């Protein structure tokens, strides 16, 4: 990388020509040129070119994949002095620590809120338990009280996990793999509460992102639940909405997952201080961080100051509100696997394939085990290229002629080539993506995604 | 296709501008424009567009592959006078024909030939026998006397013909496919000398077309067996070179294979016969061949007057040799699953994983097998993309289902989906390939050509 | 190596073997030449196998469909019984025993379903199938069900399937068309709609099966099931009072069950065909030879005239032969193995809601002629790391074996290409793979596969 | 089990009518009646036996397998007292000893010797080294020093352990599974020295136990590698043989892998008092231990006494010696592992297939790695009949479903079963010939 000079690496739906902007008021005052810059795949090229040392010096993304990246050493420790700590709300630095040390800044906060129609409801529940007698005295004028998601546990887990459930338990600044929360009795009486709602037909199992998406702009349901990207829509459609709290169940929260958007520091970087007074001083003020919002609204944002000026639109009071009575999403990369079981389980209990306890004890077993992902992988390569895969990945000759020597069969030999380079390499640093490209597979790398 | 002008594919390779220029004193005579364009992967649109009842007018390529376009009667039957059909070589006329019926014009014809080292071996053997002996002189010398391709059958065949190895016995005008003549004694004569010279070290197994253009354009070999493609890359290279008849093998010649350059007509054009008349008459003659060759030359070309005049070229003069003592290429579909056949059992004699008698046997059994081919198609598509992939190849979803509910394990469906659709798809109009690039995977494709 | 100048006869334990051998030492007792008797284990698998060699016995007892595969194989005479004895017989059995428009055995016993119901909870039995879902909401208020019977393989229900126009393949000239089936057109259709909305207005269960349905029915829990001679015995040891009669209409046309004839073929590498035509056709296929084999075990209904209206005072056997002419001949051609096949698929998976009616029947129609589900489940069947042992102890070829090793890579791949070489120079069905799995040792896999057919 | 009785499993190889012998001096002292059985394959009935609570009071088998035993608790902790456990040899004791607990007594021992035609070669080499230059003189005379069984690492171990091999360190009483000694310099060394013979062409790749067997027995080969089950088939052939100490390597002695016959206790026995009564004071002794000696010779064995009057024979005392200067077999379950990764490793050296260190490498990775196993498994039974089987095995419900829910293909799903099932059911209880049994499957069992 060049020294004496900062470079920012932005996702391109974010507000990239303001926080430009706030670069030619840092390079006024000391003569640092800022290039802002939205590649594509970002949180893929990122890695790749870092584990070089090049890239650039200061990465936004969401908080989640900051963990993988730390893991391989990518990122730089960051020491904010105690008072600037302070100057952010407390649970945004959760999620952006890795083994005991902070790995980047927080920028912006978000979650999943309750979206209510208000002509047809001027005051929604806040439990819960009210919605099914909601539902009944709403069905007499052919509306229905909440349509949402049931597909993405991402839309059903501040349910399942209100009453109790977590993903992976977070203690001294690590999270336990061995420690899966998706079993508990808080677990299954919030997914039996979501199947009893489809079992009295006051929601459909079938229901997606699009149908729910359509019903509530179209006024014909009285709730849904998503999160600050869809607003947008309802702007469009003539919904009269309003955005609150999640309703609560069994008198507690429900917890949405917490996503922050974070602003890490490269650590192949040799300007890592003179990036972080950018940060510090000039972005994450009130007047740096208006200046993107301007361009394309953050939401909710960690810096206290803004937030309560930003609050002042009940909107985004109440995505703050949920998100800190929520869940910091795990930034390990077993968070695939968990997605995966989970999903399988909510799916499996909705459609009656199998019992609420089933359901919820196959996915606690299959949240550890990565099996399910290898597989899919060997599925989404062509076998004629599976050899070919695998040495580009990284796995050495020495490994695979051990793997050939007493494994028999072609496909049990991708399987434990594929597993035994997982144990030596661990997830995402975009490595599998990165390996489909130089092989002329990038068909089979856009599918893969999905 | 639009009447009452003409429209031609030519590959790229080939000499189009010269031909456009015959096209344009065409229309001064006519007042019919004639527009030539040289589309890629054109073998596979032509098929593809030509079933729409679309495409261009004339298709030239060479004649393999227009038995499949005739199989469904995709082009036009000729019927020149007899007084024209003197005019050109009796064999390439043979070439254009399919189930008793005439399906093109030839045009040009290629074969192999050898080529030698005029200044590292001045006088090249007349013999395959003189060449152990001649190898021997020349490794004292840090050169080897021949080189060539050994990874592609069709590089070998000519010396397993020699003694009376054949494909599939030609009679009466029709190819009789229970009648495989590569296990014979004249086949095993050959393959075994084949086979000897690798192991007294004369040539080695793993020689490929790169590998021994190179070593023969580098002067490190006196001599190799290539066709007039490589003429020219050899014309830039330093090596002074020579073009000559195939050595004789126990007495008896050679026989490469011949392929011919072919124009067939779409069976759709509504301008069959201004395309005959623009052939016949304007550039089956030596002016319009002429204006070709000036562009970029044919090599030996089919017809007598023309090409009496290119043979002034020693070079031309042994390729028409060379190919009056070979066979033409039978241009049936079977033909694919004969070098299918034929390459492993060259490759396996050649590296030892099976004796020559045992090589040649199966190779006669797997000759009229097409299962091989079916199989790869697997290995060469995702398995998570195999059934957008067959409904993409326009299998439909009765097909798909009844297969699904009687075949349980997913390799089985995969092979019974693809066996039922090519019952009622003949190969080979292009459908694999049109079917890989439309779903986005033409690194599956192309992989596939290969 | 037959032995000359002598008679040996293969026929099933079940049947009456000891009044078949008096006739055959009656016929010693004018001729001189012994006959001998004998009732091995899976006979139907040891003649082909024995037979090829050019050994095994001279006549061949055994059902008409296992015939035709005998026959393509040329394992059996050409027989040319006089019209004057060939009019002696019932005309429709000749059409069981008749191969390329050449008859290949002598028919014997005839056999087909009925409907078989119980006296006390019942005077009067449904004449249509149209009637048994008013009936059986009846009975359902006193703890019973109207009828059970075995959902599980389709020669039960393809009665049903058949009344209003279904057929495996249509019998024209001296062959079945096997491009010409009849499992999707609108009768079809017709009858398994029926079947399947018995079904889901719960009328009966898509898990009845034989064992159920025959338990049911003896011990009074329901007022009909639907079997054929071969279940009258275990029906006499309960105390049911049953009675057996012609199966019930639908849209007005009769039931169609299949109907089987149980054969007398002769072996063609035999010396004494001759001899063996002259104690079928003049002493075995007669009212004596044909009283002393019903007195050990009765053969049911019987394809000689004369003496069929002499059983046919039972009312039991006068209705499995009405049911019979009412029905179609099992099709003797090996592609009925994957017919079957192919419509057990069809009537689970509709019973079941697994498919629709209208795609059950679309899929057995086009499977009903293919053949490689078959040879996918041998695959299954025999322990990989054994494949190799197997398929040379079925008498495959190394040249053959390492054709489809050097040239197809993965191993499954080769397993079937295998196999499916194999099947082309060897027909089916002489029970090869089942001789070939115990030869190695492999009973328990022999017999797990012989579970499916 | 009935109680106030023995009831003792023996294998039909070793001489049980003397043993009974002994098992009736025992009852006209105590009124205890002793029945020894031969049951078939004892060693896979035992364990699944035992699990329920029945089996036989005394169990006498290789030390090997009673390692399995041991860590699913079927075996009684014995406790001799110091003054008995020195009338045996130490080393014996080590392999009856299972996470620090004594589970058996030892019998006999018995290891690889060095087996020579007195008549072609009247002084054996004391070294490998000197094989070469030996071979040659006899290759002039159409004989050749040395073949033995180059296919089961079980004979080629003795040489790549010498300088320095080992399967699995032990520490105090537990061996180490996260080090395996076959990728370290004197591996390689031993393994290097064998090929070299190999390239030498003073032995080929492809001999086996038969081939090596038949050489020796016929006169045609001067010295072999065997044990002393050997002995009987070199009697009854014309050749005049001795047995010695294997040639030591690199000046260090051959270590072959010594296997001790083993008695021990059923952990369900109600009469383990009277078990360790009859073994302590009535088998382990001279007068009992020759009683079953009369009936088919033990080989050497533990008791000191016993064997310093036995090893009056040359051949016993050289096995012996040998056993002594090698290493106890491991009795854990994940010497399968080992030998699968080691046998691969000697068979690609010999053939050319892999270099000396390529091989040992890959043999060190594949040597905890158990994937091979299940594969092997899989394709033992018929597809058909997998989830039958796994069902059979013991593997719950709930798992099964597990798999099915988010498995896909049908191979991936029973492998994921039985990878699972494998983690909470250790080896070897005999489980998967008691299941292939119970489904009809003995042809999947034998073979296997």
């Amino acid at each position: 990388i060049e020294e004496g000079k900062l470079v920012i690496w932005i996702n391109g739906d974010k507000g990239y020509n303001g926080l430009a902007e706030v670069g030619k008021k840092f390079e006024k005052d000391t003569g640092i040129k800022v290039t802002v810059e939205h590649p594509d795949k970002l949180e893929e090229k990122f890695p790749q070119v870092a584990a070089t040392g090049d890239g650039p010096d200061i990465i936004f993304w969401a908080h989640d994949r900051f963990g993988g990246y730390a893991q391989s050493g990518l990122l730089a420790e960051i020491t904010p002095a105690a008072a600037f700590q302070d100057k952010l709300y407390p649970f945004t630095w959760d999620a952006v620590r890795y083994n005991g040390k902070l790995i980047a800044y927080p920028i912006a906060v978000e979650a999943l809120s309750l979206i209510y129609n208000k002509d047809l409801l001027p005051n929604p529940p806040k439990t819960w338990e009210e919605i099914p007698a909601l539902d009944k005295e709403l069905k007499a004028k052919g509306k229905s009280a909440l349509m949402f998601n049931l597909q993405e546990p991402y839309f059903t887990w501040p349910l399942i996990a209100a009453d109790g459930g977590y993903a992976f338990k977070y203690a001294a600044g690590k999270y336990d793999i061995k420690d899966v929360g998706v079993d508990n009795a808080g677990a299954k009486a919030g997914l039996t509460f979501l199947v009893d709602l489809i079992k009295n037909k006051h929601m459909n199992a079938d229901t997606d992102y699009s149908i729910a998406e359509a019903a509530f702009n179209k006024g014909e349901t009285a709730m849904t639940i998503n999160g600050p990207w869809a607003w947008s829509n309802i702007d469009t459609s003539a919904v009269n909405y309003g955005v609150t709290v999640l309703p609560t169940f069994k008198g507690q929260p429900s917890k949405p997952f917490v996503g922050v958007l974070s602003a890490g520091i490269n650590a192949a970087s040799p300007n890592k201080e003179l990036a972080k007074e950018f940060l510090e001083n000039y972005l994450l003020t009130d007047e740096g961080l208006e200046a993107v919002n301007k361009d394309k609204p953050l939401g909710a944002v960690a810096l206290k100051s803004y937030e309560e000026e930003l609050a002042k639109d009940p909107r985004i009071a109440a995505t703050m509100e949920n998100a800190q009575k929520g869940e910091i999403m795990p930034n390990i990369p077993q968070m695939s696997a968990f997605w995966y079981a989970v999903r399988t389980a909510v799916i499996n209990a909705a459609s009656g394939r199998q019992t609420v306890d089933a359901a919820l004890a196959a996915a606690q077993t299959n949240a550890a085990r990565a099996a399910a992902q290898l597989y899919d992988v060997m599925d989404a390569v062509p076998a004629r290229r599976w050899k070919e895969f695998v040495r580009t990945l990284g796995l050495r000759e020495a490994e695979i002629e051990a793997v050939e020597v007493e494994i028999g069969r072609f496909r049990d030999q991708q399987y434990e080539m594929l597993k035994r380079w997982r144990q030596q390499q661990p997830a995402g640093l975009g490595a599998i993506y990165a390996a489909l490209e130089r092989m002329g597979l990038e068909g089979c790398a856009e599918d893969l995604r999905s």
